[PDB]
């Protein structure tokens, strides 16, 4: 229970103290990238999403992954939804009197995914070589990811994505998603749908098949900016008498996903699960336990049963809404098939039912 889990935090504490210098590394990386990335004529605009936090950590068990996401701002995007999946999105641009250096990655009249990530990834290679002063290596293209992956000094791997970057209002789709007015309140979620979005090429293995050159729609920032400022009360987490459990749930939400699919790294049955499903979930939970009082410190284990027992209902029946857009269901079978939401319902009841074997040291 609650002690245990508590143990459990502690130890992913410590590690993350040790990882400070390899932070270091990677923003030392970074920072030459973006210099050299600036020098170029379609990426002049690029810049660090997140500015002031370089780096997460997509996988809390794997503290040496850092993942970095970088931006480049295309004004007057025009946007056209492709085939009504709601998430993915032709890119192409407005009236064109004026053209511009993006035009050398239109494909017809449609921005290529394919052709910007190629001169990315080109000029990141060629700049990684001119690096002298740390061992930096780029790594070969996984079939199905878009990112840049860097392995710094044998056991420091970044994963460098590239986002597009709107100022215009969110599309249509997102427009009864972000349900956070009985949370953090209606201006806030006003305030937050006056930020940008983002566009991210989509994986290969993601999507109908095809080799179309859509994007994904990405909140990331979003997310952040709610997770640094959760509570109902303006000084949730700023005083003793006020430490809630939220980020220490979604911490263990993420963990106990990590450990079952490297539990089971030989079946294939939990590969279509990531954090993004937990994360999903949890932002669910806490739209419907909105009060601090329902994430109180002295009740971490009976708020991190929460979380399990509403995301379990979420693979029995086969629903878990995209936070942003409702319409797209991440647990739809045209998604994951019902053997692989079955099986991980088996695996986390089992957990549940024995306290969690797989969080002890
Ligand atoms: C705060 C809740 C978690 C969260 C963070 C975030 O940054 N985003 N970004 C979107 N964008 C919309 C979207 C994304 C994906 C997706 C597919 C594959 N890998 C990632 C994402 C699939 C369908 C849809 Cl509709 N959703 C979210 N949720
Ligand atoms: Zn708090």
């Amino acid at each position: 229970g609650a002690s245990k889990l508590r143990a459990v935090l502690e130890k992913l504490k410590l590690s993350r103290d040790d990882i400070s210098t390899a932070a270091g590394m990677v923003k030392g990386v970074v920072d030459h990238l973006l210099l050299r990335l600036k020098c170029d004529s379609a990426f002049r605009g690029v810049g660090l999403l997140n500015t002031g936090s370089y780096y997460e950590h997509v996988k809390i068990s794997a503290p040496n992954e850092f993942d970095v996401m970088f931006k480049l701002e295309v004004p007057r995007i025009q946007l056209e939804e492709y085939s009504n999946t709601r998430a993915y999105y032709f890119v192409k641009f407005k009236r064109n009197p004026k053209e511009n250096p993006l035009s050398q990655f239109l494909e017809g009249e449609i921005l290529s995914a394919s052709k910007m990530l190629s001169k990315f990834r080109k000029i990141i290679k060629e700049e990684i070589n001119d690096i002298k002063d740390t061992d930096v290596i780029m790594k070969r293209k996984r079939g199905g990811s878009p990112a840049v992956t860097l392995l710094i000094s044998e056991k420091i791997s970044v994963d460098i994505t590239l986002a597009l970057e709107s100022k215009s209002s969110w599309p249509a789709s997102t427009q009864e998603g972000l349900r956070i007015q009985n949370w953090l309140s209606a201006k806030v979620r006003k305030q937050l749908r006056l930020k940008p979005f983002y566009l991210v090429p989509k994986h290969a293995k993601e999507g109908n098949g095809f080799q179309e050159e859509t994007w994904r729609l990405s909140f990331s920032h979003i997310e952040k900016e709610i997770l640094n400022n959760h509570g109902k009360s303006k000084t949730c987490c700023e005083n003793k008498e006020e430490k809630c459990c939220r980020k220490d749930c979604l911490k263990l939400m993420k963990y106990l996903l990590e450990q079952l699919k490297e539990r089971f790294k030989d079946k294939k049955h939990l590969d279509k699960f990531s954090s993004y499903h937990v994360k999903t979930a949890f932002f669910h939970v806490c739209t419907q336990n909105p009060q601090d009082s329902q994430w109180d410190r002295k009740d971490l284990g009976l708020c991190f049963d929460n979380c399990v027992t509403y995301f379990l209902q979420c693979l029995r029946t086969e629903k878990l809404e995209n936070y942003f857009i409702p319409e797209f269901n991440l647990f739809s079978s045209n998604l994951i098939d019902k053997r692989s939401k079955e099986f991980l319902t088996k695996q986390i009841e089992y957990e549940r039912n024995n306290e969690f074997p797989v969080f002890d040291e």
